[PDB]
């Protein structure tokens, strides 16, 4: 141990440390800055970046033997504190760079450490220095970020006044469609909102940490565990298995289809009889710190028969496969798609047809924060749960029967969180923490380092797809054939419904008469399947956007107007036989027409001999809401304070959900004048909130913003004065008059797709979108840079801009990735950020460019759709389309790795 007198955010400490330490345990666990985010913990992520001596530097690599005696160090909790914002902070909430806020520290800290060595940078040195300094965002696309320092700097350099970077009210009063800022964005930029790891650190002594003792082979038959030496190891209080579970050890699928061939209770809590896959939780060690917890894991001894895994889906699907579930056949669903006459005789006699094969692998959802949890028995007797969960109540009766405990006696809460985008629609940790709670009586806390974040949380599922186009000479589609295999891994869990994405996106955006294809979900030994963000489509309109190009290219017609010639317009059906709600893609393309041309030219004009510039495009659609009639409830609360607290499960991914909420409560709230200061939100909590329903399929704004907007209604009338006016919380109490007002909405019109047709109304309202990306192709090594993305977006209204252009950046930058880099095939390589492919700044282009045309919905709220899963929907085709308008080659199989390019280049 050493003795380190240094400077801590201005103030001396007198530390005492081991050499060997790493800087940010010191910061986090010595010194309480939680301020100091962790991730990756592998010098990757730049999340724990602090100013060390002037220098930025990753304190999760940074020994305490490197900080001098005499070191000066800042840390966000030293750049500036609410009420005591530094400029950079103040810079960040007014450009909406604190999504989730995970990585917001350090792109502070790192971005003071830039303004300090160049005071007037340009975007191009910003982009440099976050390059070269690793600071990672999945959520932002990065460009609010870059936007949100050149504010700062210019504030600092006495350009610009300060209160410049203080939000404007619009005067009108109305904060619906404006750029508010997010509640959350204050605690974010400070370093003050505690996730799930800092919360961890805060809890008492006595809580339990927790370490997964995982399986090393991909499928297995269980023969037995040893325990012995791990229980003997340092600070160990016990081992947790099957054992000590008190229910079913199983998750239940819950909504299983009734034609899946499995019953949807494949999935167990902690493994008894077998593995599989690679990562499953055998066994939790309980221990006094995590490290300790870990140390010990190692040492407990699993003892298993290994068999042959299936690692992708045509071989789990072979007629002759073993069955990984015994009992059920590892093709454990399908879902045709029936629409209009037979395409047979159509494609014999069309024009022109066109055919491909496709594949859209195995993304990695990639949040800044693994993942973690944590769990204890209340005072109440009932077990709670404090997780990443993006849908408690769904959760809850996820788990509830599993973990051997009635719906009242369990409670689960949704932490402050770095991102999930869809990962967290599934169970991941929750089962596993309250089993433990339950069994030792303890509060338990169990973090995910990133490889256990990549190997065992669930992925996009891989599809293997097939799509035909048939059309007349002039463009009209006619017919479409279509064949899917939905690689699930060994859990089944909306799997069925992941399936029938695929029926309902496959060539939307179109009128198609004419379809005849079948989805397939198969079992496999790979990492099991949970929603990414689009959820179907990017898989469904990867083929079909891809195809439309191949069509046109056959009719020598130009893409974007073989688009116009088919788009939804009045009196077509989507390919589930429903009426589009609204009509906008015409007019996008009408209006995105002009720069397509203009991008052409240019790519043209500065293509080289070795450089080859591309233009591609292609369309999204995707539903707002999960299918059939889906509901939200909502609570409008005025308080004895003149507060108003509106009390909803709307789970925060990062995406927005305070914002959401009080942006359409004040919306709603107009006739009685209600600022927006005084609008709370309330966090997830399946006790004391109502059923809102999940986080997942772009649905809050649409579903929960409708029930927000009822209850507020409900208030309002609540509150009149009969002769005109409201009355006052004391004039109500008085008066014995109810001052908490609940409100519902459900979509009414809508239908699930049927078992044996496909067709159906599943959404009420629908996202749409134009996207064009500009590329620049090596023609010598194959890379590709892409240079520009734009997208023309139809979300009906916004409820506020902050929150959609980030979605949007956001969802773009997902789209390089899964485009050009990211994937998880290989458990070891791909188990890092950037192993996996993770897009560093300079992988997305500074241009994202955004052109809305909303066409209010008949069924959202105030007219707005959902936007979360729009942005990636199809920017990956749009960009493969564009590497083909480049160089004439076409990547089938994502992504399109610099080999893979070269191959197709030189054949
Ligand atoms: S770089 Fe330190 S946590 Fe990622
Ligand atoms: S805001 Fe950057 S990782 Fe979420
Ligand atoms: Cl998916
Ligand atoms: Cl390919
Ligand atoms: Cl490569
Ligand atoms: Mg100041
Ligand atoms: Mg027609
Ligand atoms: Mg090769």
């Amino acid at each position: 141990m050493i003795q380190k007198v240094i400077t801590v955010n201005g103030i001396e400490q007198n530390l005492f440390v081991d050499a060997e330490a790493l800087l940010s345990d010191v910061l986090r666990q010595q010194l309480g800055l939680t301020g100091v985010k962790v991730g990756c913990e592998q010098g990757q992520c730049g999340a724990c970046s602090v100013i060390l001596d002037g220098k930025v530097v990753r304190a999760c690599v940074t020994k305490m033997k490197r900080v001098a005696d005499g070191a000066q160090i800042t840390t966000i909790e030293g750049v500036g504190q609410p009420e005591n914002l530094h400029p950079l902070q103040k810079a960040w909430v007014l450009h909406g760079g604190a999504q989730c806020g995970f990585c917001s520290p350090g792109f502070i800290v790192s971005a003071k450490g830039l303004l300090d060595t160049n005071a007037d940078p340009s975007r191009e040195d910003v982009r440099d220095w976050f390059q070269k300094h690793r600071n990672a965002c999945r959520c932002t696309g990065y460009k609010p970020l870059v936007d949100a320092v050149m504010d700062a700097a210019a504030v600092i350099n006495g350009k610009k006044p300060e209160t410049d970077l203080e939000f404007k009210m619009p005067a009108d009063g109305r904060i619906w469609g404006s750029k508010y800022p997010r509640p959350t964005a204050v605690a974010k930029v400070t370093g003050t909102l505690d996730y799930g790891a800092d919360l961890g650190l805060k809890m008492p002594a006595g809580t339990l940490h927790l370490a997964m003792v995982q399986a090393k082979v991909s499928h297995a038959n269980i023969k037995g565990i040893d325990t012995s030496e791990a229980l003997t190891m340092p600070g160990v209080h016990s081992v947790i298995t099957h054992k000590d579970v008190k229910g079913k050890n199983r998750i239940t699928g819950l909504i299983t289809f009734p034609t899946n061939k499995g019953d949807g209770w494949d999935r167990p809590i902690l493994c008894d009889e077998k593995v599989f896959q690679y990562g499953d939780c055998i066994a939790l060690v309980c221990a006094d710190s995590e490290a300790n917890a870990r140390a010990a894991a190692e040492k407990v001894k699993v003892d298993l028969e290994e068999l042959p895994a299936y690692m992708s889906g045509p071989a789990a699907a072979a007629e002759d496969a073993i069955e990984i579930h015994p009992g059920t056949p590892n093709v454990y669903f399908e879902q045709p798609i029936v629409k209009g006459e037979d395409t047979g005789p159509i494609f014999a006699s069309a024009d022109v047809t066109v055919e491909g094969d496709f594949y859209v692998g195995r993304q990695p959802h990639m949040p800044i924060e693994p993942d973690v949890a944590f769990a204890y028995m209340g005072d109440d007797g009932k077990c709670y749960i404090h997780s990443k969960s993006i849908g408690v109540h769904l959760h809850l009766y996820m788990i509830a029967p599993g973990v051997g405990l009635e719906p009242d006696q369990l409670v689960l809460v949704a932490n402050p969180m770095g991102g999930t985008f869809g990962y967290k629609f599934s169970p991941t940790s929750e089962a596993l923490v309250a089993v433990a709670a339950m069994a030792t009586g303890r509060p338990v806390h169990l973090r995910y380092n990133y490889q256990q974040q990549q190997q065992y949380t669930g992925k996009r599922s891989p599809w293997e797809m097939n799509v035909k186009f048939a059309a007349k000479k002039d463009g009209t589609l006619l017919a479409m054939e279509s064949d899917w295999l939905v690689d699930h891994g060994p859990y089944s869990e909306f799997g069925d419904l992941l399936t029938l994405r695929g029926a309902q996106f496959i060539g939307a955006g179109y009128n198609i008469p004419n379809i005849r294809g079948l989805g397939r979900t198969v079992a496999t030994n790979h990492v099991w399947g949970s929603a990414f963000r689009g959820y179907g489509a990017p898989q469904s309109m990867f083929a079909s956007e891809c195809l439309m190009d191949m069509l046109a290219e056959k009719l020598g017609m130009d893409p974007l107007e073989l688009r116009y010639k088919n788009a939804y317009r009045p009196g077509d059906t989507n390919p589930t036989g429903q009426e589009p709600e609204v009509f906008s893609l015409p007019d996008m393309i009408d209006q995105l027409r002009p720069k397509y041309q203009a991008a052409l030219e240019k790519a043209q004009k500065e293509s080289t001999a070795t450089h080859k510039k591309g233009v591609g495009i292609s369309i999204g659609v995707y539903g707002s809401g999960l299918d059939g009639p889906d509901a939200s409830e909502a609570w409008a609360e005025l308080n004895a304070d003149g507060t108003i607290t509106v009390h909803t499960a709307w789970e925060d991914h990062g995406q927005g959900a305070d914002i959401g909420c009080v942006g359409t409560a004040h919306e709603a709230l107009r006739p009685m004048g209600v600022a927006p200061e005084k609008i709370k939100f309330t966090w997830p909590n399946t006790a004391t909130t109502p059923n809102s329903g999940p986080s997942g399929g772009s649905r809050q704004q649409v579903m929960t913003g409708n029930a927000i907007r009822v209850a507020c209604e409900n208030l309002l009338k609540a509150c009149e004065k009969p002769g005109g006016g409201y009355y006052t919380y004391d004039e109500l109490k008085a008066a014995d008059k109810p001052t908490k007002i609940t409100g519902n909405w459900t979509a009414s019109g809508a239908t699930h797709c049927d078992a044996v047709t496909g067709l159906g109304k599943p959404f009420v309202v629908y996202m749409y979108g134009v996207f064009m990306a500009e590329v620049t192709v090596d023609v010598a090594t194959g890379q590709t840079t892409v240079d520009g993305m734009t997208l023309m977006a139809d979300l009906g209204s916004l409820c506020n801009q902050l929150a959609t252009d980030g979605q949007i950046y956001g969802g773009l930058a997902q789209g390089i990735g899964l485009a050009l880099s990211e994937d998880f095939e290989d458990i070891k390589k791909h188990a890092t950020l950037v192993g996996a492919g993770f897009p560093f700044i300079k992988q997305i282009p500074d241009k994202l460019d955004i052109v809305y045309v909303n066409h209010p919905r008949p069924d959202g709220p105030f007219g707005a759709s959902g936007v979360g899963e729009l942005p990636l929907t199809s920017p990956h085709a749009a960009i493969i389309n564009a590497i083909k308008s480049a160089t004439g080659v076409r990547i089938y199989r994502l992504p399109a790795y610099p080999e893979k390019v070269l191959e197709a280049l030189k054949a």
